[PDB]
């Protein structure tokens, strides 16, 4: 099912199968000049797709399609709203696999903030180590229903654009680095995935077919030992440039809008 997650600046629709962001509205920004309709950044419609996907892949990650269906997470409620007397809104969802292992995925949103934390906890109830990588992917229709396209950053390269035309020509990115981020850009707004780990991340683009481009990251896998709990952290930026907030999330994220 879909759940609604709302703060003062974000209106998100999240699919509990996998935990992808299928729609994102920015209540504070007009859809069009002189409109009071909210700007729609992420969108899933028959004409257009622009989604922020994420999960746990690697050998034992439930979102790895070899491991079975995208995990259908359990939630406490269908609608989450930031309370007047709260600074933070947490949206925890839980999935138990066949073997009894527990996977918790939590979205954390803050008042006035366009950075959404997406964090995982993995409890290993079995007898073998669980090898897990987190991933974040931004996928979008190449042609719409000043630069529009993708970008990324590594500590070394700092800023790089990647054109949708290049992806459509099936020439794709495949680079690995500590730190870094990936993004999709348009005038005034960006979406970006930012891993928070100490490993070597893999950043890539893909042509997903039917005129859909993707950019994403896959983290270096970690091992969660039998009986142990493991944690994986990332941030989704979804909104306009806010220099101060962006700088604390990742170096040079401000270059996406600028
Ligand atoms: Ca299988
Ligand atoms: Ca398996
Ligand atoms: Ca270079
Ligand atoms: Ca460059
Ligand atoms: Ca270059």
């Amino acid at each position: 099912k879909l759940i609604s997650v709302k703060t003062d600046v974000l209106d998100l629709t999240i699919n509990t199968r996998g935990g992808d962001v299928e729609q994102a509205l920015l209540p504070a920004y007009p859809k069009e000049l002189n409109s009071t309709q909210p700007f729609q950044l992420l969108e899933t419609s028959p004409q257009f797709i622009y989604q922020a996907q994420s999960g746990l892949t690697g050998r034992d990650g439930p979102d790895n399609p070899a491991n079975g269906p995208r995990p259908l997470y359990n939630v406490e409620k269908d609608a989450y709203v930031l309370a007047e007397g709260q600074n933070e809104l947490q949206v925890p969802m839980t999935y138990t696999d066949a073997a009894g292992n527990t996977f918790t995925k939590t979205f954390v949103l803050k008042r006035g903030d366009y950075a959404v934390n997406v964090n995982y906890n993995v409890q290993n109830a079995g007898e073998k180590p669980l090898e897990i990588s987190s991933f974040g992917q931004l996928k979008q229709s190449i042609t719409l229903p000043t630069f529009r396209g993708a970008a990324y950053s590594t500590p070394d390269e700092k800023y790089e654009k990647y054109k949708f035309d290049t992806i459509a020509d099936n020439e794709n990115l495949n680079i690995s680095s500590k730190g870094g981020w990936v993004a999709m850009l348009q005038q005034y707004f960006a979406t970006a995935w930012i891993p928070h780990n100490d490993g070597t991340n893999n950043f890539y683009t893909a042509n997903l077919g039917n005129g859909i481009a993707a950019i994403g990251y896959k983290s270096q896998p970690v091992l969660v030992q039998p009986g142990q709990t493991g944690a994986m952290n990332s941030t989704l930026w979804v909104g306009p440039e806010i220099q101060d907030k962006m700088a604390a999330v990742a170096p040079h994220l401000d270059l996406t809008v600028d």
